[PDB]
């Protein structure tokens, strides 16, 4: 029993983190096989960060302008290339701790673990969701550029996020590992705005199922609703609309608890219209939306 | 910016987890140097779990009744001894991934990371606090017995918790790594009750400082209070009393924010008497008490 914000074990990723310095600019990189992946922003000097011309800046560098440090060992850069917003540094040593891995772009609403790193050293691990406005509500200080987000499927690390910047509202933005931004952001040191965020409805329903599994049942009720009446209320409250795909995804949890999805939707409609009135669910006084159906199954069934 | 439930990176511990089986009873163990540490409950059969006589049960076993599996490799048990509630299995191979480590007993109110494991394999990592009633509000399924809790100080893993059981209320109890229980529990499969829990006041104040650092300031006010008037209100609300030691521990955070501890106490007194009225702090609608002053500093300053 119990329900916590649970991250994936980070050891397989920790062995891939390095420090990358170009001049006095320094950040984290990811060392897989004989390539180091890092934000191309590392090739900027102070003057360059506000409005860089990356193709120009890269032409002016040589392999020896790049200092890669893997703990004590320095790694020899033998080639470099740019792919969208990442830089790929070819090094002369393949990382012997390279896990089985793949590069995967995630969708809004999906969760992943973040390994926060500073000067190439892992500092902490936490779980977070990609928000509908393509930002994450992370926890990052100066120096965390290049930290990665990942999921684990069996023995395979799926890398899905490389951290680039903090926006003025204190939320975070980054790219997939092919260097393509999540959201309408660009890698320059200018103020950019995220679009308005929304609540991830299918995740809130998954978390209500988790509560029932853990014995929190006070919000349940005898009523049912239809997708359409639900979505008309949800829209009013800045909730993502629910689809029949969402309903099938919640299948295993409906099975395990015997409560139909549209039955649980009727409970959610009640909570939205009446609030919770000082009761809590799984120790929270707000509706949680950062746990996926799969997160709940992984944690409440194994 | 941002503030998350952040665990320590788990790689150094992941390499120490093994599976221990005695008969058909199986659970997790911790392999450091040439010793495997695990809950002595593993020597119980089904019939033995309700009221075991461990000294008898251990006399009847031989080194070959113990199957230790480190992934694929089986490890040869060459001696065994019992220390309080743990079993120490001497094996013929020293773990080459043994980190620098120490065994440390923590106090109520302190936090640690848990690596949840099943059949010797790491499944997830999360952060939690030792509650004042010596339980933890973990997240664990059948098969997690033997999972460990730890902190990291530089390069040194401090092990502080070995998981044994879930109590009827769904909270968890275990021992330090010398086998001594936290709290008034015993390792038998009987219903035991935890004492009443209380809110960890110094942690709530640390979390309010974190909020101010992240720009949440609405609860602040011009008033101050004294330790004594504060403690008379706190007691009423089932909060741990605050000591002058707690006040000095909050020192760095008072410095960084310019708000004196007894000034922040006056804000806490207000929140306790008036509630929060649908406002949130750091994304929560409840007062959080699972972050220590040191957790806040580590995460908000580096
Ligand atoms: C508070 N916060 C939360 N997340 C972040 C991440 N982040 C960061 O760590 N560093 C950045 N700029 C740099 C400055 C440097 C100074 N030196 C010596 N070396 C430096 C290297 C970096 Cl990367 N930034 C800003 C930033 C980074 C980008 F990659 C980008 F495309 C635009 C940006 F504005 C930053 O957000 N800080
Ligand atoms: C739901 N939950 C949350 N945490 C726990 C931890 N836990 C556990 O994993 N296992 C236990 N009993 C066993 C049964 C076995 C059946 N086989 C084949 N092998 C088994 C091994 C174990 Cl350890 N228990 C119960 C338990 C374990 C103890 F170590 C103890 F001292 C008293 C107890 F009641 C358990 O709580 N389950
Ligand atoms: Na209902
Ligand atoms: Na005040």
């Amino acid at each position: 029993s119990g329900f916590r914000k649970m991250a994936f074990p980070s050891g397989k990723v920790e062995g891939c983190m390095v420090q990358v310095t170009c001049g006095t600019t320094t950040l984290n990189g990811l060392w897989l096989d004989d390539v180091v992946y890092c934000p191309r922003h590392v090739i900027c000097t102070s003057e360059d960060m506000l409005n860089p011309n990356y193709e120009d800046l890269l032409i002016r560098k040589s392999n020896h302008n790049f200092l890669v440090q893997a703990g004590n060992v320095q790694l020899r850069v033998i080639g470099h290339s740019m792919q969208n917003c990442v830089l790929k540094l070819k090094v002369d040593t393949a990382n012997p701790k390279t896990p089985k891995y793949k590069f995967v772009r995630i969708q809004p609403g999906q969760t992943f673990s973040v390994l926060a790193c500073y000067n190439g050293s892992p500092s902490g691990v936490y779980q977070c969701a990609m928000r509908p406005n393509f930002t994450i509500k992370g926890s990052f200080l100066n120096g965390s550029c290049g930290s990665v987000g990942f999921n684990i499927d069996y023995d395979c690390v799926s890398f899905c996020y490389m951290h680039h910047m903090e926006l003025p509202t204190g939320v975070h933005a980054g790219t997939d590992l092919e260097g393509n931004f999540y959201g309408p952001f660009v890698d320059r040191q200018t103020a950019q705005a995220a679009g308005t965020d929304t609540t991830i409805t299918v995740n809130v329903l998954a978390w209500l199922y988790a509560a029932v599994i853990n014995g929190d049942r006070w919000f349940l009720n005898r009523f049912t609703t239809t997708l359409n009446d639900f979505n008309l209320v949800a829209m009013k409250y800045n909730y993502e609309p629910l689809t029949q795909d969402h309903v099938d995804i919640l299948g295993p949890l409906s099975a395990q608890t015997g409560i139909a999805v549209l039955d649980m939707c009727a409970s959610l409609k009640e909570l939205l219209q009446n609030g919770m009135n000082g009761r809590t669910i799984l120790g929270s006084a707000l509706l949680e939306d950062e746990f996926t159906p799969f997160d709940v199954v992984r944690q409440c069934s194994g």
